[PDB]
Formats: structure tokens, C-alpha cells, sequence
């Protein structure tokens, strides 16, 4: 099955999962130079007051901090967006060292890693049906590069060595994204894809300008985890993202001048 390795990682992925050459797949290299400001962009809304967070979980492909997203809370809105979307998990995708590891690029730039905040668009009742959609989803991605700590992410950090292998999960409750974030929500935005299997077309990316920092210490015990299961040859879980892909017939547009 799909992974990251030389026999099952990113350039294997079309042969189960077409959709890899697709007309509008993730992640893309993000130029600066020829995204333009679009000043019908409404500003972006992150309310993340009432967020429920439930439990932590190692897929075998990264880790997900999951909500309850059975109510009305913790949405995103505005932006490029019409309507609303809800808040069901989000996930990072981190390199083996700092200089790579991020998803996109910034004028082919990586950062160390890159978190998605993933939400789906209420009208269509649930997950499921959303995916079956061209709207039906929109991920708030954000950089992250390694120098001060995000005292907000310690959290996560510390229950990792509860969830080293794949199928093992956590009991987290309480956790507050808003403490991920960083100070501006200046954006980049552009239609794209899940950028794991099964790489499906319902993304509305919306990708912050400005990074968070995250300590040296904090991304070491992201790559402790592993993509393996219990009693199996240890693989740590590092390099777990996809390379940009052809833009195609799309235009990226920047929220600020
Ligand atoms: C499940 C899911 C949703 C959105 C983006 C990614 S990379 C994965
Ligand atoms: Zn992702």
C-alpha cells in the first residue's frame, strides 16, 4: 500500500490512485512574484473558540488531532470561501531534517514542516459527502520553521510517545488550536487536493503567508514517531510529504499587497 519509501512513495501513487495527475492536485510551488492580490478577497474567519478536540491518533502516515465536529463550532469562514466549514482534524507533514519537509513551497522555499487544518463545508451534512464535492473542503495550511519554541504545541509534542506506531491512539481532549497560529492570517489561496491518497479534488487551499516557529526539540519528537506497527522493523515517520506538482490551468491569489 502508499507510503513514502522508494518503493511506495509519491511517484508510485498514480498507478492506484489516478487522480495523482490530475487537473488540480497539491501541493505547488506558491511564486510570489506571480500570485496577485485580489482585493474581493473577504477577510479570513477563524473561530476556534469553542474547538473540541478528542483524541490523537498515528494513521501510519502522520498523526491527527481529531474533533468532535458533530455541532456547530470551530469554523472557518470568509477568505475565498463561501459558507461555512467545520473543523474535523488537522495533521502536519514534517521532514527527516530542517531544511525540507514542508508541502508547499514559497518561491521553492521548504520549510521544516507544514500543518493542515482540515474542514469541511457544513452544506453537504458530513465528511463523507463533502469529499464527493469540488468545494467541499478547505485546508488552512501553515509553515512552520524550527527556531523558538510554540509553547502551544507542547501539548501535541508530549503525548506522541503514547502513540509511537500506526493504529495506536490517545485519549486528547481540551487541546486549543487557536495556540498554532501565528499573528497574521495574510493568505495565499488557490483550488487544489488532499495531497495524500486518495488525493482528492475538493480543496480549497488556503496557505498562511507567516510561519510559527517550533523548537529544534519540539520537530526531534515528531520524527521519534514511526510509520511501522507495533513489534515491527522500526521506520521512523519522517519525510512524509508529497513535492509540488504542475500547476496546470490554475492561478494562486494573495489575500495582501
Ligand atoms: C484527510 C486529509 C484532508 C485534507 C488534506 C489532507 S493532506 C488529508
Ligand atoms: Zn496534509
Amino acid at each position: 500500500h502508499w507510503g513514502y519509501g522508494k518503493h511506495n512513495g509519491p511517484e508510485h501513487w498514480h498507478k492506484d490512485f489516478p487522480i495523482a495527475k490530475g487537473e488540480r492536485q497539491s501541493p505547488v510551488d506558491i511564486d510570489t512574484h506571480t500570485a496577485k492580490y485580489d482585493p474581493s478577497l473577504k477577510p479570513l474567519s477563524v473561530s476556534y473558540d469553542q474547538a473540541t478536540s478528542l483524541r490523537i491518533l498515528n494513521n501510519g502516515h502522520a498523526f491527527n488531532v481529531e474533533f468532535d465536529d458533530s455541532q456547530d463550532k470551530a469554523v472557518l469562514k470568509g477568505g475565498p470561501l463561501d459558507g461555512t466549514y467545520r473543523l474535523i482534524q488537522f495533521h502536519f507533514h514534517w521532514g527527516s531534517l530542517d531544511g525540507q519537509g514542508s508541502e508547499h513551497t514559497v518561491d521553492k522555499k521548504k520549510y521544516a514542516a507544514e500543518l493542515h487544518l482540515v474542514h469541511w463545508n457544513t452544506k453537504y451534512g458530513d465528511f463523507g459527502k463533502a469529499v464527493q464535492q469540488p468545494d467541499g473542503l478547505a485546508v488552512l495550511g501553515i509553515f512552520l520553521k524550527v527556531g523558538s519554541a510554540k509553547p502551544g504545541l507542547q501539548k501535541v509534542v508530549d503525548v506522541l510517545d503514547s502513540i509511537k506506531t500506526k493504529g495506536k491512539s490517545a485519549d486528547f481532549t481540551n487541546f486549543d488550536p487557536r495556540g498554532l497560529l501565528p499573528e497574521s492570517l495574510d493568505y495565499w489561496t488557490y483550488p487544489g487536493s488532499l495531497t495524500t491518497p486518495p488525493l482528492l479534488e475538493c480543496v480549497t487551499w488556503i496557505v498562511l503567508k507567516e510561519p510559527i516557529s517550533v523548537s529544534s526539540e519540539q520537530v526531534l519528537k515528531f520524527r521519534k514517531l514511526n510509520f511501522n506497527g507495533e513489534g515491527e522493523p522500526e521506520e521512523l515517520m519522517v519525510d512524509n510529504w508529497r513535492p509540488a506538482q504542475p500547476l496546470k490551468n490554475r492561478q494562486i491569489k494573495a489575500s495582501f499587497k
